[PDB]
């Protein structure tokens, strides 16, 4: 069975102009783009996105860093929630494995290029926060017979 | 002291049209192409290739997935049997390390893009199974002084 | 807080014509080129570079391998001394992690493409040996706000 995860390119990904490179890494595994939207993230939506951090001292600066253009994405694949986390690498780029997005592109946790859901529950919640159901597109990849066992 | 390993691009590698990208990963380390042949794998040769799995319940479906176009290859280099295995990553792509072929391209073990010999004995056996001696080409890389210590 | 490390493309990196690829890996993380110079390494400078190995049996052959064109470089970034070591990978390419320079390009320690300082003390010593302090250029990256937290 496949699942869907929420992935978001943060303002540093937009501004450093590496959006296509990020997308290509997920396409390369045969993950399917189920939704994609450019928007500008605002404090009110970011407060909900980061609801688990309410009241924490670092949240105001996090919301400031994230106030900017973002690319909202949903990718579908086998185990894609956990696998996308592995591909992004550790929160701290300096601790992330070579070959991961954060290790390959970044230096510090506050500018770490990309967000991905950390669990099935957060993926469901984040997809619903940033996308309406009518924005989620269902189609079958033509190479499915060679991607899935 | 170099050795030779048998590497085979499976039908999913052919059909997803990533043959050149796969070859480039091995060329990048200065490994030498000693043999290369496109063929369509038959159940008869696949039964011998997968002789270790004789009588197992998954073997019939494994042979079915592999009955298709394959690129047979021999690469030469220092420790290339073990090193190519490390480059491919774990059999299951989800367990493979970022930066490996299987982690970068694949989702499931039944469609994991590439085969490589797992030992000196299996390399000798697999090369002999898929290639005649006259198909193995001996030449020296012009960059040898800068590849080998 | 940023630091600077000494990175040097060895004659195999020059001769295999992968200089640009190497530079791009460090640029990709937002590391700043603070100095860059092509020279031809000579025994007298290499004896100082490898002073800690004076008298060891491998040193004469090492100096022979390293007598050739090199690209001297200083890169600046957060934790860049340790991070560049991680990006190069283990001295022995066969032990290096997939996704590192030495694992992706090399086979043996004597031809492992690149040198990087192993410590703050070594970076100061190596930068002073291979560059005049005047060749170190001060400027600020325009994308700093999206690279640094």
């Amino acid at each position: 069975h496949v699942e869907q995860t929420y992935l978001m390119i943060k303002p540093d990904g937009i501004q450093r102009q590496v959006v296509g490179e990020i997308i290509s890494r997920f396409e390369k595994r045969g993950y399917r783009i189920a939704a994609m939207k450019l928007t500008i993230a605002t404090p009110a939506i970011l407060e909900e996105h980061y609801a688990e951090h309410k009241g924490k001292p670092f949240l105001p600066g996090l919301i400031e860093k994230m106030t900017g253009p973002v690319l909202c994405m949903v990718f579908e694949g086998v185990d894609v929630i956990a696998q996308a986390r592995k591909m992004m690498g550790s929160t701290r780029p300096g601790e992330a494995a070579p070959g991961t997005i954060r290790a390959d592109f970044c230096q510090q946790a506050g500018r770490n290029l990309i967000h991905g859901s950390d669990s099935a529950e957060s993926a469901k919640r984040e997809i619903s926060l940033w996308f309406k159901p009518e924005e989620i597109q269902s189609y079958k990849l033509a190479l499915s017979d060679y991607i899935f066992e």
